[PDB]
RNA sequence: UCUGAGAGUUUGAUCCUGGCUCAGGAUUAACGCUGGCGGCAUGCCUAAUACAUGCAAGUCGAUCGAAAGUAGUAAU
């Protein structure tokens, strides 16, 4: 049940010698809500194969997602160009606290409550390489553990 | 035990810097349209401009002389 949601269907063009060439981009982000989402990117003459190439570059590309209580572990900030995107960790309750191409990642990911905020710009394509930076670049309270010779995140 | 949502807009199309605008609240508010009632609360932000009129700090005869009125033949 890996559910899609369109994020921007945008209608680029390029010159040729008399008239413009149109297509259009589709920006879709592809998740099963239980820890697995990509996203891609793609463009075509017609809507419907765009949206078909889009979903297959999405799902040739997919991330592991892990999530603790439902939400994120600790606060990070992904950098993607000029976009930065603040990730927080919530209590159970407050709900997805995102909105835009945040809010579709988060959702097809699986987190339930999330603080987010978009510090930079506002292009759907680099917030969502931000917010996938942010979460890729999260630590499990595991690997740390592994690594200082600590005992399961005991004190 | 706190705790943060964005979008539109420069280009044939894209990324960034960057300004403008909107989605939310609030008032000692005013205006247009309309209008049934009740519980609380507020009501000259301007001319510290000028004011008709009527009220807004008096009380004590158990401090004191006197005076007036009502009763009483008088004293009282
Ligand atoms: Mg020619
Ligand atoms: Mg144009
Ligand atoms: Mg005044």
């Amino acid at each position: 049940e890996f559910e899609e949601r369109i994020v921007k269907l945008k209608r680029i063009s390029k010159t040729t010698k008399g008239g413009r060439n149109m297509r259009f981009s589709v920006l879709v982000v592809v998740g099963n809500r239980k820890g697995k989402i990509g996203y891609g990117i793609a463009k075509a003459l017609e809507v419907p194969n765009a949206i078909k190439k889009a979903i297959k570059a999405a799902h040739n590309s997919l991330h592991t997602i892990e999530i603790h209580k439902g939400s994120i572990y600790h606060e990070v900030i992904g950098r993607s160009g000029a976009s930065r995107v603040l990730l927080k960790p919530a209590p159970q309750g407050t709900g997805i606290i995102a909105g835009g191409a945040i809010r579709a990642i988060i959702e097809l990911a699986g987190y339930s409550d999330i603080y987010t905020k978009n510090l930079g710009r506002n292009t759907p394509i680099n917030m969502i390489h931000a917010t996938m930076d942010g979460i890729l670049k999260q630590l499990s309270p595991r690997r740390v553990a592994i690594l200082r010779n600590k005992n399961l995140n005991e004190l």
